[PDB]
């Protein structure tokens, strides 16, 4: 069978192919489209196919399908799963797998870098100190003083389900949030339910608008533990506008690194819960979401009042025009001080190229129109014409649920 | 089986059990996803029949009575005769008013009830074609007061005497292939601009040209009328900042009226049925003004406002497109004509989902096309989860009459 997919802007039409390799489901039906819902201990006996299907797809990427080599691992990984249940992954078939699951991940903007990742192997790891070590060598790795590079850290995948790895932090750096007793919130309304969880692990609070949380740690299914990034570490970016001078007077800033943190890996069958990875910003993640959604920092007001613009009725598009000098403030200040960002319009019209070239090279690319058009201006970047296709491919990135909803308490 | 919607803004969350009602196909199935595709007999009319008059006598509470299972034998029976059956005339009203009602990509739907529906099933020429548009037009525009309506020109038959508006909308500019290379006027409707021309039509081959008429009535070959200029309202495009933006000589008309759709209720399909409400700022400005493939101004109005146009990351592009959007507000809330700015929009569409969830169980709708095509994110609809499900009665597109006609 084939699909085809228009761009409505260049008539260029591509032929799906890939889309029948795709076995998990979508989430819609026939007679429902669930393409705008957000989010739409396994055994021996469902995992075999799912080691085969894998160990085929990862050995004919190295042109050694039905080989000698490609044949004996099947063999060697059907007898290590019938005998201990599980199975482990050669570091080549990790590297490969954690690439692929970027390159699968359909809601990524950011795909055209995918073979470029840094894999860190931390299946070694066996304790929350080495969880901290391992992730404070990724960030230094990652952050390269400004000269960000794609990588991911990999900590020992699921067993029982009873002993699992996980990084309790959605992002391995993010600003503190503080409910306060009249209601306002100081710092990141966004992170107020894990600043507490941390604060009543045993951290001390700064309670300043930018306080980088501490890492909370779990190994092995332990209780987590709290660990402070040092400092140093920690690559950040004051905001100025470039022409606006009082633009730095509103006292933001913000990291450099985004390292999502609480996603699950899978490969294979095999479930890695604790595997977080790192690129760059785009400027609107900051600049029109962290920054101007009214259930974040906010700051249109402040920012709109400062410009002097027409606030009173909104057919003023002054909240527009705020926003454009907020995302404007953000990629100049990160430019300035040479840190990797890239910029919506730069990075979908690679995104259309990368999505072209997959098509050709692989038969498609499975694509969340929802997540990949910007949060801005999206008619003017060549995405918002461009039709896809959404479809799940193995490896991939999944939700997981949060781990202080799951965790048995060991005290 | 009965499904939830999250607000993420607001955490609010609607349970929808409309959707079990839906009847047509989505395109998608569990294995894909089709949201941002663009289009992706006597036994068959009386269940089709019957499921609509079934809606209607449930929607007046008259639900399991006399004049209900009545109304239902004289369809019938009219269908087992006829192989087709007439509306009665509150049936047509309530039906288009629903088909508006279940346009899951309109944003606009909080007005749904207030639709003014022309019944023009007893026109039989391109003339009274005519006659009934101009009507509509000058009823609908109303001064600048705009009124939504509806005209609703004969049902198909054998497909063999369809009536047809050719034209995607009852008013719309003109657009012409230079030898310079370029295209003068508007890209979309340089096809169109080239069949009025090839069917006859004197074009002023200038830029903001209204287009003519085309209209085709019972099956036959399609006539050209010119709309009564003082019917056809538009709006200079100046900015309440930028002296220079009135010499780029924009402007735009007052009335979006879709003429090209197809109505179907009870089974019935209506070609021709054009219909029209009001602008949202961002369709002009945005996608009208700022899309490559359209009026492709936004290099000219970034160098007015000498914005580093050098790179990207100065989103000059985004500055400019901010302006223009800002200045065509202006110009249609100065000249007293009606327009919604995206945010009153949206967040009116918040209200009515609301509203929907409550008194129907539930609201079809497309993201992709409900939030606007631009400040997504600072609209109240990105953050809201949608169902996309097809409902009847509904408007469905429908091929170009040219690549059909049987002349
Ligand atoms: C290198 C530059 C990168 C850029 C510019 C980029 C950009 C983005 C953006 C803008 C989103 C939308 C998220 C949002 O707006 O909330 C996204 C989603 C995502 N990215 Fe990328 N990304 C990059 C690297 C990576 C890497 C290295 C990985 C994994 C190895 C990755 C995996 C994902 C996944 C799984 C999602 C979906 C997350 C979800 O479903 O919530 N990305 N990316
Ligand atoms: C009264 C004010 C109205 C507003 C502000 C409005 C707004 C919109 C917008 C912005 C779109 C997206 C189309 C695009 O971006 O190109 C849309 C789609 C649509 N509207 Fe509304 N509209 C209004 C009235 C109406 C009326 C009166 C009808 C029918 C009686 C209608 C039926 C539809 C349909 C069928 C679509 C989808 C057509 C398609 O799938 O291409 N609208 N509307
Ligand atoms: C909710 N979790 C998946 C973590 C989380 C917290 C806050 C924002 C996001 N955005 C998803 C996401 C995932 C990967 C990314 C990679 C690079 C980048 N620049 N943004 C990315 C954004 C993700
Ligand atoms: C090509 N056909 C889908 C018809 C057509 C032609 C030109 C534009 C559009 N846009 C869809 C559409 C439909 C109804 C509308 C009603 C009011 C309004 N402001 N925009 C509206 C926009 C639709
Ligand atoms: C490819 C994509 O489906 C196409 O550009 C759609 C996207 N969303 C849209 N949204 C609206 N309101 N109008 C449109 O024409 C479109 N076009
Ligand atoms: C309801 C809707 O699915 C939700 O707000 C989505 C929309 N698209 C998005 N797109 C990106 N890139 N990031 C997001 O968080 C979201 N949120
Ligand atoms: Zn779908």
């Amino acid at each position: 069978r084939f699909l085809k997919v228009k761009n409505w802007e260049t008539d260029v039409v591509l032929t799906d192919t890939l889309h029948l390799k795709s076995t998990l489901e979508t989430g819609c039906t026939e007679h429902i489209c669930m393409g705008s819902i957000m989010l739409p201990v396994r055994t021996k006996d469902q995992l075999f196919p799912l080691a085969k299907e894998f160990l085929d797809q990862y050995y004919s990427s190295i042109k050694r399908f039905g080989s000698k080599a490609h044949m004996d691992r099947l063999e060697e990984v059907n007898k290590e799963i019938e005998s201990t249940s599980t199975y482990q992954l050669k570091d080549t078939e990790l590297i490969y797998g954690a690439k692929h699951a970027w390159r699968n991940a359909s809601r990524c903007v950011g795909r055209i870098q995918w073979s470029k990742l840094q894999v860190f192997d931390a299946r070694d790891c066996t304790t929350a100190h080495g969880m901290f070590n391992y992730i404070c060598n990724h960030v230094k790795y990652a952050t390269n003083k400004g000269n960000l590079r794609s990588a991911i850290t990999i900590f020992p995948q699921r067993t029982d389900g009873k002993h699992d790895f996980r990084v309790w932090n959605s992002q391995l750096i993010r600003y503190a949030g503080y409910k306060q007793p009249d209601g306002s919130t100081l710092g990141d309304p966004a992170n107020v339910q894990f600043t507490e969880i941390c604060i009543q692990q045993g951290w001390k609070a700064p309670r300043g608008r930018f306080d980088v949380l501490p890492l909370l740690l779990q190994a092995n299914g332990n209780d987590p533990e709290l660990f402070q990034i040092p400092p140093e570490l920690v690559l950040e970016v004051p905001i100025r506008h470039p022409k606006f001078d009082w633009f730095k007077d509103l006292g933001l800033k913000w990291y450099g690194l985004p390292a999502v943190s609480n996603m699950l890996l899978e490969i294979g069958g095999l479930e890695f819960s604790a595997c977080p990875f790192s690129g760059w910003y785009m400027g609107t993640e900051i600049g029109v979401r962290d920054y101007c959604d009214n259930s974040r920092y906010n700051i249109l007001e402040e920012v709109a009042k400062k410009m002097d613009l027409d606030m009173r009725k909104t057919s003023s598009l002054w909240k527009d025009q705020a926003l454009v000098e907020i995302n404007i403030a953000v990629l100049y200040s990160f430019q300035s001080d040479k840190v990797t960002i890239v910029d919506h319009h730069s990075a979908t019209e690679s995104f259309i190229k990368h999505m072209e070239n997959e098509y050709r090279c692989r038969g498609g690319c499975p694509a969340d129109w929802v997540w990949i058009v910007p949060p801005m201006s999206g008619s003017i970047t060549p995405v918002f014409h461009q039709e896809m296709l959404n479809y799940r491919l193995t490896p991939s990135f999944e939700y997981q649920p949060d781990p202080w909803n799951t965790h048995v308490w060991k005290g």
